[PDB]
């Protein structure tokens, strides 16, 4: 028989994209949702081999205990869900509680419940391992090994650090509860940077945009006049984190490992550089900048042989990503 791999957060952009390749390789699948309607609409996108449940809160003891008996085909658990919205009124109730109450909660519904589940893998962020001067430091180098040094009351404060501090926090908690806990599960990471590229469906596209690939698809909206977009880090492709995941739980070499997922650098200038000559039906209608002037060689390459050797798979490069995303948006209108 068939293996089920559970998804939580399963409406949002790097779900998708990891439920699709899931979903490809003949798992199947079930989501958590929010909302009814909000699994609905996913399971007339996905068809058959995809189902849902509905837990409204992820901060709540024992929130996913019935999703889990419901579901005891499940052997693979893949939590993705976070707050990922920095304006809010309370930092603590939108923010911190839900990524590691959440994350704390989901972990022991796994133990109390589905104790046949065999792999879980939690997707983190490079805000885990970093600091948000340092993420822009060209004498700054990222690997496995590294962990944020914010505090939780510095984390406080507004809602950007409140991010750093949600994944930072629960993801520690994650790490925590298997050492305390000895469930039948490995745990595994992820840890990605930027994440840029197209939706999983067509159909998605016009519906809420994601933050990060936003990132990219707002250049469609500059006109001539605007200045080069001042947005600059790393990035990695959708695609890729996706398969991370699938690298996360199917390899043996990924048990108790944090995988860091990050590519190449990028500016403003190499976003508009690449669309541009890609899109030159759009030329007239963007800002030009100073072509090819962004240069990273300053920068120290960061650490990622390890996450690298496990994956074992070549990233999706820049201008693939970039092309990929827009030439989506286009064909959607
Ligand atoms: N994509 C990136 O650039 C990036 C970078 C670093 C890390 N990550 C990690 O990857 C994950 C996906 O990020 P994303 O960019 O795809 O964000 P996203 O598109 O907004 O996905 C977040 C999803 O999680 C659910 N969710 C959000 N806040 C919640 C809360 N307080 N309680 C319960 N459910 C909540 C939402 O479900 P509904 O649709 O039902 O609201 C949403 O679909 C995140 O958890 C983040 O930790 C992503």
């Amino acid at each position: 028989m068939t293996t089920s791999v559970f998804v939580s957060g399963a409406t949002g952009y790097l779900a998708q994209q990891i439920i699709a390749l899931v979903l490809s390789k003949g798992y199947k699948v079930v989501g958590s949702v929010r909302s009814e309607e909000k699994g609905a609409n996913l399971k007339k996108l996905y068809g058959d081999d995809f189902s849902y449940e509905v837990v409204k809160v992820l901060e709540q003891k024992g929130a996913f205990d019935e999703a889990l008996k419901k579901h005891p085909e499940v052997t693979i658990f893949l939590h993705t869900a976070s707050p990922v919205t920095f304006e809010v009124e309370d930092t603590e109730k939108e923010i911190l509680i839900p990524a590691i109450n959440g994350t704390k909660y989901v972990l022991q519904s796994i133990k109390d419940v589905a104790p046949q589940i065999t792999r879980v893998v939690y997707t983190s962020s490079v805000v885990a391992m970093s600091v948000p001067e340092e993420l822009g430091s060209p004498d700054v180098v990222l690997s496995e090994a590294s962990w944020s040094s914010l505090s939780y009351e510095q984390s406080k404060t507004h809602g950007v650090l409140a991010y750093f501090g949600s994944k930072q926090f629960a993801e520690r908690a994650a790490w925590e509860f298997v050492e305390q806990e000895k469930p039948n599960f490995a745990l595994s990471t992820v840890n990605p940077v930027y994440i840029f590229g197209p939706q999983a469906k067509d159909e998605e596209v016009k519906g809420t945009l994601n933050h990060s690939a936003e990132m990219v698809n707002s250049v469609l909206k500059l006109n001539k006049d605007d200045d080069v977009p001042a947005t600059t880090g790393t990035f990695i492709d959708v695609r890729d984190v996706a398969k991370a995941h699938l690298a996360a739980f199917e390899k043996d070499e990924a048990k108790g490992e944090r995988l860091l997922l990050s590519n190449t650098r990028f500016n403003g200038q190499t976003l508009l550089d690449v669309v541009r000559k890609n899109f030159p039906q759009l030329a007239d209608k963007l800002p030009v900048g100073k072509p090819h002037s962004d240069d990273f060689s300053a920068f120290k390459e960061w650490n990622d042989k390890k996450t690298k050797k496990i994956l074992g798979f070549e990233y999706f490069d820049f201008e693939t990503s970039v092309v990929d995303s827009i030439k989506q948006v286009l064909k959607v209108q």
